């Protein structure tokens, strides 16, 4: 679908001017709060006037005053619009012609970077769109087709801005560089000769070579790093799968938060009654992306660990923050033995260091004492309540020792991470994780990149990596990780 109701350079005055004179009753778009960076706001107009509904988001999810809670905007704009009340009505998008967030726009590119970058970086098919330095608000659209056989090309296509329109010299003229780029896609540009100049993928300029990490960070810091995540957050639209299992009458209080759900197509069934606001992500360590337990899921918790022959859970939240419940405690106090429906455990022993503690866990079977493995449970208890960590230190040394615990155990099954939601802070751990996991094996020497590994993900569970904020600290922990090797 379309995030085109999504305006990111958009003051709350330029907003309602935009409902007021381009919209009618029931439109709305979204943006970014002027007044609580880092924070959103629903701009719906109704009765010829413009409500602004706050949306914050401190790391965990989305949270809508006087709504609900959400892993996503996309999912959020989707819930309302399927009426699924808020009584507001969420109706008809207002769209952004704004390109900033598109893959394939570049802003105040040279030619010559452009085509250093085509050359090096781009295949058949790829493509970019920049600024024109010659023409003042004009822009080229550049295209490979096909490094010294001269068996492909780069050709450059200027796009006029003509009265707020844009055309390619001849041929429809368009409201938005997106509308002429899905045309040209759609209805690829023909030379004389016969090359078609086929729009296959943007060029990826965010693949980096590991040991450029440190240079990466310094050109995003100067700002790239918000119009990086910027475009992710677009591409979030692409991964509205279904979510029916969890939505189902009988599986609504095994939800912690009502509207984040796990995907259909990768949620851990429980065999042997089968549902868990849990996803398998697979990037090789495999992983479980899930929840804090609830009173009522401590045992379908226990029975997806046995199932899966998982041997490692990695909590990052405390039971209580702020006041207020993120996890129900669903281990045993040490040297205890707890029966969670059929599955029993005992706490052997637990060692504590600065960030974290770690639980060494008896998980067996009721009735068969064979069924026995030890699952080791590494609880992390310095998160901040607020934000991210200012260092990543104590976070890579924590997985760290993970990945070795984990490494050191034959058939181990995914390793569990969970925080509240499971989304935040669960998916900020597995994407360092998965990216620190590369440099370990393929060295400095390997290829990353940051957001696809997050779009990756964010295909196996809603909205893994929820702000900025993480996205920034993910970048820092590879760096870190990167500079002590
Ligand atoms: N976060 C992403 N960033 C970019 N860059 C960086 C940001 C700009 C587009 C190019 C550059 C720019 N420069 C100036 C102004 C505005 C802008 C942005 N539009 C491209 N794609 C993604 S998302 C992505 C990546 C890799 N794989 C998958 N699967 C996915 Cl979804």
């Amino acid at each position: 679908t379309s995030r085109r109701w999504f305006h990111p350079n958009i003051t709350g005055v330029e907003a309602e001017n935009l409902l007021l004179t381009r919209g009618v009753d029931g439109s709305f778009l979204a943006r970014p709060s002027k007044s609580n960076p880092g924070d959103f706001t629903l701009s719906v107009r109704r009765n010829g006037a413009v409500t602004h509904i706050k949306i914050q988001n401190t790391g965990d999810y989305y949270d809508l005053y006087g709504g609900e809670k959400f892993a996503t905007l996309a999912e959020l704009v989707q819930y309302y619009m399927e009426h699924h009340q808020l009584v507001i009505e969420l109706k008809y998008p207002l769209n952004c012609a704004d390109p900033t967030s598109e893959r394939w726009f570049h802003g105040h590119l040279s030619g010559k970077e452009a085509e250093k970058l085509l050359t090096e970086k781009g295949k058949h098919g790829s493509f970019l769109v920049r600024e024109s330095q010659s023409h003042p608000g004009d822009f080229v659209l550049s295209v490979r087709t096909g490094s010294n056989d001269g068996k492909s090309k780069v050709t450059h296509v200027m796009i006029r801005c003509q009265e707020l329109k844009y055309d390619v010299g001849g041929g429809e003229r368009f409201d938005s560089l997106t509308d002429l780029v899905e045309h040209y896609k759609k209805n690829p540009m023909v030379e004389t000769l016969g090359t078609v100049l086929q729009l296959k993928q943007p060029l990826n300029t965010t693949r980096i070579n590991a040991a450029e990490i440190e240079s990466r960070v310094r050109e995003l810091s100067k700002q790239g790093f918000w119009e990086e995540f910027e475009t992710l957050q677009q591409q979030e639209c692409k991964l509205l799968y279904s979510r029916k299992e969890g939505q189902r009458q009988e599986n609504k209080n095994k939800n912690r938060y009502k509207n984040i759900l796990p995907f259909d197509h990768t949620r851990v069934v429980l065999h042997d009654s089968d549902y868990i606001n849990a996803n398998i992500i697979m990037p090789k360590k495999s992983y479980i992306a899930t929840q804090g337990c609830l009173q009522n899921t401590v045992n379908d918790f226990w029975r997806m660990v046995f199932q899966e022959n998982s041997r490692v859970i990695v909590m990052t939240t405390k039971e209580v923050e702020r006041g207020k419940s993120k996890c129900v405690k669903y281990w045993p106090d040490e040297y205890a033995l707890k029966e969670y429906g059929v599955m029993r455990v005992r706490n052997v022993k637990e060692s504590a260091a600065h960030d974290y503690t770690l639980r060494e866990l008896k998980l067996s079977k009721v009735g068969q004492g064979n069924t026995e493995r030890t699952v080791w449970q590494y609880h992390f208890r310095t998160w901040p309540d607020h934000g991210v960590p200012s260092d990543p230190g104590g976070v890579l040394d924590f997985l760290e020792e993970v990945h070795h615990k984990q490494e050191s155990i034959m058939d181990a099954g995914p390793v569990v991470v969970h925080c509240s939601a499971g989304i935040g802070r669960t998916g900020t751990f597995i994407v360092i994780d998965i990216l620190i996991d590369i440099i370990r094996e393929k060295g400095v020497d390997c290829d990353i990149d940051v957001p696809k590994t997050i779009q990756m993900v964010r295909s196996q569970r809603s909205g893994m990596v929820q702000t900025e904020a993480q996205y920034r600290f993910i970048y820092m922990a590879v760096q870190h990780y990167i500079e002590t090797l």
